[PDB]
């Protein structure tokens, strides 16, 4: 009882956005997905600590799922802020987490360790070809998607066929991601060591160097790949709007759509915007406001992917090159949402 | 002398589109590029014939230049009516190659040769990106401008200044190829196998397979297509003028200037034009009789242009999907001819 | 008798490299590697020749394998020393040569006669862009790889499958010819007037000067500038790897093997060395004493190939400033290698 | 076709061994086999692979089956080389699997199946008694008896009451792996990690450390291990016998005795020879092709087979501390062999 009490002020105190988010959800269903976000809030900081030898993290994220069996365990001064608590005091979380159904304690598990070997891939390497970056945004969001999903059929609360394929699951992910590794472009090279996640098989046509497009004097290209990554993402947009369309109950639906309008509605202000290479850009609290509103049922909600995309599509020109690829990314998505409007 | 007179006599027969421009031509530069056109022409019939096998273009074409070395090479059955007979007796060709002038030689084998490397790289691969578009059409099209550019200032009857910056050269061509290629789109995909050359990126928009295109139910979609491929043309208008407004030779400017007009006008005839796709759109042998009349110096050249680009955007209505795309490539070929006039 | 044994004779005292690999091939074919050699070596003698006014060469060049049908051409007051002796009595190379097979003829008079042009090209203009680099390479060393694969098939040893695709064959001659541009760089700069091979494109982006690398001052963007010419000569790795794997006969891969690992233990010596400013980096005789040894068959050469690699990508930090491009340079060569262990 | 030459070409890159003995096979049955191979040999590569996560293999390995009738299934990081290329590139395999008969897919499938659950329990635990080591081998080998005799009786090439036990399938398949296991005992326990498939059963009684075995300190009870291991396999003969002579059709036969002749020659050699552990036993180029030539009908085969057993025992004394097993297990397969003469 005082346990379930820590995550979720650890959870509103590591993502407000998340935080939101999860109150759509019913109490049994949201407190699993708490306990899940938080195991992975968990294993990303470890990731994440770049103040940690490499060596270290190839060795424990692989079995980082096991220490969800022992209620002593615990980290010190792993990370920084109110991460590095959730670490030292990760007690609190493997507790909620054995008063889990066994059902939602697999889900979680397995999700991990999948999720821990899949970082520890990338730990060695960084994202070169198309196929790196699909399986960078599969392992650090798909695999969210896969385990979101089963632990909607697992509660019964969703028809046990959508646990049957789970690809526009990934893509649920994927989508999400990809929308934040274009538009966090700026900040991910500005740390340091410099980050990059765009993957070189589409950079490499517009630039030599990737921290070219930071100057003012390379933004031609670099707005064009820009589109060119936006493009990439709205491949994505389609099975979106399958999974979403395939959810009978409405709290799930709420808690899967928003975030994904939330997306398309950035994608759109970022897609060939210069601004996206110096400052951070994002939608009016308003915007962010009317989504949450609407997203409460299929129709509303595709209706308002559909303004996204024709307000995306509206902000390029008959001189940009890039422009039949998008438009024709742009018709498949409103098919798809026409098809079930 | 006998070599010299054959290629005439075949230029003629082969060619009854270019052979009448080409007597624009001078004696030397007009020989040069009589047998430049022929080079390439039996270059472009082993390349287009499907009933060779594809590893033996990639071995022979990469060396087909060679063949201008040697006055006793030929070939004996390949390609129909007179490009057989072009092929039979190519010794004619290299014969009187061998009487050219080392500079024009030099120019002629070189494109020669970057062509046929180009042609077999598209062997082995569709045009599916907009950019493969661009390369084709520079491989086949865009190379002659760059080598007909050359031939001027080698007989000195340009500025050497005109060979600095070759890519309005290339320009040139890329707007004669495409017209034709969306002019004789019925022809190619009617062929056996069916010839495709319009750029997936573009033509996926408006269907899945290309040949529906022939079928009058999809009209609508092949039409609007048919304008994506316009708009993608008018782009190298502004280069167009540019390069004819470079020229300073009366022979060499008509030559050059009296295909652009034709191309020009071409083009305003298939525009919106939905007889494309079940026919061979021409242009009234009036039409053209006054272009090779006019197109003697820029002046007469360009209100000609403006002419025909008026015509092309007088064809559509504020209610179809192109109107904006092409508005805006109308008004920057304009504002280009206008800034010579 | 006599002719043949003046050619090997002048071979051994002009190339005292090459003279030593082609001893590896079976006495027929390598009679007609040291005529294809000498006949090269005469074109290059021409060209080199920096106290002969250029119309002079642009004249002859063109028709030098002319001569070869003629026992009786021959130069004089031309090249140094013994290359002088070479064109001064041309009779024996021609007569040696006019017992060669109908078949390797063809191959040395069509390589010399392209390669010949070629030089021309290159006697008016410079090395400006990458496009020249690769063109000017070819050129002196592209034609050999191709040649030298024809005399493969022509002789037999070689399937005929293997000159389907010169494409690698010139990948063979470039990375030869880019790692000595790189590793001779001051023996070529030192000399009047100036030998420059380096293209303004890649060296443009450190400097101003490029006699400012010989000064310690700019050491670092000099050495910036060398690292950036090796990874444009690693692309050819991946490819280099490919033509070895394609050989059958022992004598054909070794004389192909040997200069291959050579050239790559030479690049990963210079690489990232400060030391090419100022003097000629050789490998150790008991380096290559060990290569000739082991490069008798793929699987030998290979794992050199891969250990000189490692050395070169063991040769750097994270911190260098081309570390990334050079990091998946090197795995790409390395995935070759593997694919064929 | 397209895809069933990709197949052909992927099998001789891989197993040079096998390819060959697939061609003797008959046409239709010809493709089957190969694709069978091939499907095996991708999933033995997820196997092999030690840098994959171990619960990738147990959650997609035993699900590999399924992605047969997936005509777009494939994967990308895993194996080296040429096995990568057929993962990445499954599509062919699959497609040429669907249109094979309904008959030989369904037996494809089923070998595989129960294949890849049989590899997925050797995954996670080592070989220590001998039924360890029998059953590992019916999981790689034994089933492979089992599938292609499955495939015979289905092309009615064979008889079909060729099926109605798999015994001595199974012997053919044991006797095959088990002389590759105790012949590569020094190839694989000299790989990172070791691979280790001697059963401690047989070996514990010689060592403590298996490993000693690679020291000439312990050759002597490592030889006595060696040739306890070749007791071990000598049992299979008899069964083999019988296998080979209820076969009627000539290339089915041929097709399965040479694999077998083989063996028996390769594991007379590694039989008390001490070379085994430091070097790869081979059997003569010239043996091999001998073996090729008469193994084609069962009385040649048959005396070749005596011949070899005679050879295992004519290289050891009554001294030896295995004579009496040895011996007695030589006459219980020399009789086998003459029941038959
Ligand atoms: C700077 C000048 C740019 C040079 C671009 C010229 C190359 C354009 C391709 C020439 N072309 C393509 C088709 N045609 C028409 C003919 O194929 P052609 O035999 O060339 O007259 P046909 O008369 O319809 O048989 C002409
Ligand atoms: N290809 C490029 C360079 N080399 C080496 C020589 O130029 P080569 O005589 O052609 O072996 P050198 O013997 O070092 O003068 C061969």
């Amino acid at each position: 009882d005082e346990d379930l009490r820590f995550c979720y002020d650890i959870l509103q105190a590591v993502s407000r956005s998340f935080a939101v988010v999860i109150m759509e959800l019913d109490e049994e269903m949201r407190d699993a997905v708490c306990i899940f976000y938080l195991v992975l809030r968990a294993l990303d900081t470890v990731e994440d600590d770049m103040s940690i030898p490499v060596e270290f993290k190839l060795r424990e994220l692989p079995k980082f799922h096991e220490h969800l069996h022992d209620t002593t365990w615990c980290m010190s001064g792993v990370g920084v802020g109110r991460e590095r608590e959730l670490l030292e005091r990760y007690t609190h979380v493997t507790r909620a987490y054995s008063r889990l159904g066994k059902a939602y304690q697999d889900v979680i598990s397995g999700i991990c360790e999948r999720m821990a070997n899949g970082m520890c891939d990338f730990l060695t390497r960084k994202v070169e070809t198309k196929a790196d970056y699909d399986l960078y945004c599969h392992y650090v969001a798909g695999l969210v998607g896969h385990g979101l999903t089963l632990l909607y059929v697992s509660s019964g609360l969703e028809d046990v066929r959508l646990a049957d394929d789970l690809t526009n699951a990934n893509h649920m992910g994927l989508f999400l991601q990809k929308t934040n590794i274009i538009r966090d472009f700026y900040e991910d090279i500005c740390e340091v060591p410099p980050r990059v996640f765009w993957p070189r098989e589409i950079w490499e046509k517009y630039t030599d160097d990737l921290h070219a497009f930071k100057d003012e004097l390379h933004e031609a290209k670099a707005v064009e790949c820009l589109n060119a990554m936006v493009a990439d993402a709205l491949v994505h947009v389609p099975h979106v709007v399958e999974y979403l369309a395939s959810l009978r109950d409405p709290s799930v639906f709420t808690f899967s759509a928003i975030p994904q309008v939330m997306a398309m509605a950035t994608l759109s202000l970022v897609f060939n915007n210069k601004d996206v290479f110096h400052t951070k850009v994002k939608t009016t609290r308003g915007a962010t406001a009317r989504i949450f509103h609407y997203s409460t049922e299929l129709q509303a909600t595709l209706q308002m992917l559909k303004t996204y995309t024709l307000r995306l599509a509206a902000r390029m020109n008959a001189q940009d090159a890039c422009y039949d690829r998008i438009e024709h990314l742009v018709n498949d998505a409103i098919r798809a949402m026409e098809s079930h409007q």
